């Protein structure tokens, strides 16, 4: 869905995972691995 440079990540002391834009440093619940 969204764009090449978010992937995977876990919210430290909860455990919530979600991704991140690796390229710019934003951070959303939705994956855009599909």
């Amino acid at each position: 869905k969204l764009p090449p440079g978010w992937e995977k990540r876990m919210f430290r002391s909860n455990g919530t995972v979600y991704y991140f834009n690796h390229i710019t440093n934003a951070s959303q619940f939705e994956r855009p691995s599909g």
